[PDB]
C-alpha cells in the first residue's frame, strides 16, 4: 500500500523540480538586477519571496521580487529609475502605476524572451508569507515534494487559474499545510502561529510572528510515506471537507472554523482559505462556483483513481492534461 505510488511520486517529482541550470539562471538574473537597484539606491535592497525563495518551484518558473526602502523616501523616483535602468540593460515590460503603489512586469531581454519578472515595492507581508512557507518545508522533507506534486497536478488539471474562477498556486500550498498540520493524524507539523513560543511581530498592521526557531521542535511524529499522505490530502478534500460551510484556517488550535463564525458567507466565499498573516483576505476569493465544482471534481478524480481495484492502477493519469 503506497509503496509502489511513493516511488511513482518521488519519480514525478525529480522530473518537474527546477533544474540546477535554470536556478543558477534565475539566480544569474536576480544578481543582475540587483547590481540595477545598487547604482539608483544604495539602501535600498532586492528580495526575492514567492517560489523561488521557499524552494517549492516547478520548471520554467517566473520570478517575484520585492524592493525595500525606508517610508519617508517617496518611491516614485526610485521605482521609476529602477525600470528606465532595468530597459537600458535589455529587458523589456511595463511600469504600473495603480493606486499609489508601483509595479514592474519584465517581459523579455541569459536571459531570453522566456523571462518573467514581477517586482514590487516594500510588500513586507508576501516576504513574512514566504518566511513560513520556507520554515516548513526545513522542518520536514516530504513538503516539498508534495507540493510540488498537487501543484503539478493542480495545473494539469486546469484547476490553477484564478483568473478563470479557480485557486492560486499559494491557495493549494496553504490547502496542504492545513491538512498537515491540522487534518492528518498523527500531525506531520504543529502550528507555529499558535505556538507557546510564537512572539507577536508586527508587520504593516499584521501579526507575522511564529515560532521560527526550528532547531527546538521534535521530529514529526507521523512516519507515513509520501504516497501516502498524497492519498490522505486527496480523500480529505474530496469527500470530508465541507467548502460549503467551513474555512482554512491556521489560527484555530484544532483547525476548526465555520464561515458564519468567520464571517464569510468582488470576493467571494466559496471556497474559503484564510491566509494565516493577513486574517481578512481569502485566498480562495478567486474560486467561482463553477471553478469549486471542476476542483471538488478533480479531488474526486485523482481519490478514485488512488483506490482503483484495477491492477496495474495507471499512475500517470493523475498528471494527464485535462480538456478544455
Amino acid at each position: 500500500s503506497h509503496k509502489e505510488f511513493t516511488k511513482f511520486c518521488y519519480e514525478v517529482y525529480n522530473e518537474i523540480k527546477i533544474s540546477d541550470k535554470e536556478f543558477k539562471e534565475k539566480r544569474a538574473a536576480l544578481d543582475t538586477l540587483r547590481l540595477c537597484l545598487k547604482r539608483i539606491s544604495p539602501d535600498a535592497e532586492l528580495v526575492a519571496f514567492g517560489s523561488l525563495e521557499s524552494g517549492l518551484a516547478l520548471k520554467n518558473s517566473d520570478m517575484d521580487l520585492c524592493v525595500l526602502m525606508d517610508s519617508r523616501v517617496q518611491s516614485d523616483t526610485i521605482a521609476l529609475q529602477f525600470y528606465e535602468e532595468l530597459i537600458a540593460e535589455g529587458f523589456e515590460g511595463a511600469f504600473l502605476q495603480a493606486a499609489r503603489i508601483p509595479i514592474i512586469k519584465l517581459t523579455s531581454d541569459g536571459f531570453g524572451a522566456s523571462f518573467q519578472c514581477d517586482i514590487g515595492f516594500n510588500n513586507r507581508l508576501a516576504i513574512h508569507n514566504t518566511l513560513l512557507l520556507s520554515s516548513y518545508t526545513k522542518l520536514d522533507a516530504r513538503l516539498k515534494p508534495m507540493v510540488l506534486l498537487v501543484k503539478h497536478w493542480a495545473k494539469r488539471k486546469q484547476i490553477n487559474s484564478p483568473y478563470f474562477g479557480t485557486l492560486s498556486s499559494y491557495g493549494y500550498v496553504l490547502m496542504v499545510l492545513y491538512y498537515l498540520i491540522h487534518v492528518i493524524k498523527p500531525p506531520v507539523f504543529p502550528n507555529l502561529l499558535l505556538s507557546p513560543l510564537k512572539q507577536e511581530k508586527i508587520v504593516d498592521g499584521f501579526d507575522v510572528g511564529f515560532d521560527d526557531k526550528l532547531e527546538d521542535i521534535p521530529p514529526s511524529q507521523n512516519y507515513s510515506s509520501l504516497g501516502s499522505l498524497l492519498h490522505g490530502f486527496f480523500a480529505f478534500y474530496a469527500y470530508a471537507f465541507e467548502p460549503r460551510e467551513k474555512v482554512v484556517t491556521f489560527r484555530r488550535p484544532d483547525g476548526y472554523l465555520t464561515k458564519q463564525e468567520k464571517g464569510w458567507t468582488k470576493d467571494r466565499y466559496i471556497l474559503a482559505i484564510e491566509d494565516p498573516f493577513e486574517i481578512s483576505h481569502n485566498v480562495g476569493r478567486t474560486v467561482s462556483s463553477s471553478g469549486l465544482y471542476r476542483i471538488r471534481g478533480e479531488f474526486m478524480a485523482a481519490s478514485r483513481l488512488l483506490n482503483s481495484r484495477s491492477y496495474p492502477i495507471p499512475y500517470d493519469s493523475l498528471f494527464e492534461e485535462a480538456p478544455i
